């Protein structure tokens, strides 16, 4: 815990200077070409470290480092996410930092434009909604438990999933509300702010969905609590042009 702490600080100092050492043109680039590829290899290896205070400055270093474009992604992108999308495959017993790294990585959208991350990871959202998994909650509380933290982290990446069209508008919040009843939890959640992050993204399918299914009092009541929180901004100002349709539907 002394060599561990100083190991962390030394390691992030190194990761700090590799991007600054990439920043000078015709010294980093002109040195044999394939050195900055081989430093992006050590970044993409150090996006599976189990301490967050390395991961945050690897991303904060890498987005400024890769702010200049790279002609890299046909050697290292098969290596840079093989254990990580192996950790996105249904291991079924995932971790907390394995998702926290994935939110930082797949923000950066190249060469994975398929959407089956929500398929296998929605299957994680169904299989962490079994009977025996929710059986161990049942007396001991919310977020501090393990399935609450990993389900919250499962939900908090649909924000940064790419914004092509939702196959995951209906069934996702139907299973979220079905969890809201199957843990009889109301007035707040461990997961509404991640689901508010998902809700602050589309606004054309979801206000139409909030025109279609309006007699469900739990859905309307659920959508009220999302809007009040300051993370929600243009659903807060997007229902405000919809007050004159609510009258016509309910009247």
């Amino acid at each position: 815990y002394s060599t561990s702490e100083q190991l962390v600080q030394l390691r992030i100092a190194c990761i700090k200077l590799l991007a600054i050492a990439l920043k000078n043109e015709e010294f980093a680039t002109a040195q044999q070409g394939n050195i900055r590829i081989r430093i992006l290899a050590v970044f993409f290896k150090t996006m599976l470290k189990t301490s967050p205070e390395i991961i945050n400055t690897t991303y904060e270093a890498l987005k400024g480092s890769l702010a200049e474009n790279s002609k890299l992604p046909k050697e290292l992108l098969q290596n840079g996410l093989k254990p990580l999308l192996m950790n996105l495959s249904d291991h079924q017993k995932l971790t907390v930092p394995g998702l926290d790294a994935l939110s930082k990585l797949l923000e950066l959208l190249i060469a994975y434009f398929k959407v089956e991350i929500g398929r296998k990871l929605l299957d994680h959202l169904t299989a962490w909604c079994r009977v025996e998994v929710l059986d161990t909650l049942f007396g001991q509380d919310l977020a501090e438990q393990m399935p609450t933290k990993i389900i919250v982290s499962i939900i908090n990446i649909f924000h940064l999933l790419p914004p092509q069209a939702d196959m995951f508008l209906n069934d996702l919040l139907l299973k979220v509300m079905l969890l809201e009843r199957k843990l009889r939890l109301q007035l707040d959640s461990p997961f509404r702010t991640p689901l508010a992050r998902y809700l602050n993204r589309f606004h054309n399918p979801v206000t139409e969905y909030f025109k279609k299914n309006m007699t469900l009092r739990q859905l309307v009541l659920f959508m009220c609590n999302i809007v009040q929180r300051p993370e929600a901004k243009e659903l807060a100002e997007d229902f405000e042009k919809e007050l004159d349709n609510f009258y016509d539907f309910y009247i």
